[PDB]
């Protein structure tokens, strides 16, 4: 009878389409999603439909990438919001008293190539008024 | 003779409304899509039929704006499927085992206001079953 449908996991999706119905010895070949990496490059991560008619088992192969940190602009201060530069964060930019934000004040870590994060906006700098 | 076609942009689209040809001297005011905003506020973009009968030449203007970043409802996960919270991208709400999705699963980043882009759904929550 087979294998029907594969778990879904946190930081991999299967690499292809998937069909209704997998029989006995047929894999699922999984691949980090979008903004994620390996957690050891090369290792082939795939579910295998066993003779018994379960899913193998497959552990997390992947984890959620991060943009590189930011410092202060002179005059003002980033504010890490979501405790991290993590993929799927915002940070915000502030100015202090007497300093004007120009350019964006929030910037936006997201996928930039298919391999890589980066922050979706340069940093804004603190004019003097 | 004049400047007949104004070439269509990724971000911005004319002001007003077109009319069939133009002369030198005059000139099509730009604005940003739905969904954009400007790349550097208060610079005016617009296109001026010059004397040699060309277009001028106009640097795109605008850039996708951006939906707030979400965080994982307890006892599940938020997956930005298309790598980011930028207008006119998704993301999708999955709970963990033992857990059912009490809410919207799929939330899309759309325009809410003339300025503004927002989610189209509040998240889901993962309750016990
Ligand atoms: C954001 O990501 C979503 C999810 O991957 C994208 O929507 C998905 O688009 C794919 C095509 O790339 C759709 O696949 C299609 O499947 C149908 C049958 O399901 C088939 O007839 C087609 O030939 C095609 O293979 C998929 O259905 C669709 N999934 C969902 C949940 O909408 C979307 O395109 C991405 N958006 C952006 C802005 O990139
Ligand atoms: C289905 O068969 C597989 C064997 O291919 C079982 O996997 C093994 O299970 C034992 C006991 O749980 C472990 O000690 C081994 O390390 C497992 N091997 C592998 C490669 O995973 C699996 O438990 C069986 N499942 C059911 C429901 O019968
Ligand atoms: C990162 O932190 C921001 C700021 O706290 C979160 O966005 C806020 O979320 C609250 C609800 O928790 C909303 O009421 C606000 O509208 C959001 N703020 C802004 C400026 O949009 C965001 O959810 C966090 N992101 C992650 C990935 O945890
Ligand atoms: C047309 O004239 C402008 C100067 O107003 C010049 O910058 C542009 O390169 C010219 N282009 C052509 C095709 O003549
Ligand atoms: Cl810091
Ligand atoms: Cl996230």
């Amino acid at each position: 009878t087979g294998c029907d449908d594969p778990p879904r996991f946190v930081s991999m999706k299967p690499q292809g389409t998937l069909k209704p119905s997998y029989s006995p010895g047929e894999q699922i070949v999984y691949e980090c999603r979008l903004g994620f990496q390996p957690v050891t490059p090369g290792q082939v991560l795939a579910l295998v439909c066993q003779d018994n008619n379960t899913w193998s088992s497959l552990q997390e192969g992947c984890k959620k990438r991060r943009c590189p940190t930011l410092a202060d602009p002179t005059n003002g201060q980033v504010i890490l919001v979501n405790g991290s530069t993590a993929f799927g964060s915002e940070v915000h930019y502030v100015c202090n008293n007497g300093y004007y934000l120009l350019g964006t004040n929030i910037s936006y870590c997201e996928v930039s190539s298919g391999t890589g994060v980066n922050w979706s906006d340069n940093p804004p700098t603190c004019e003097k008024i």
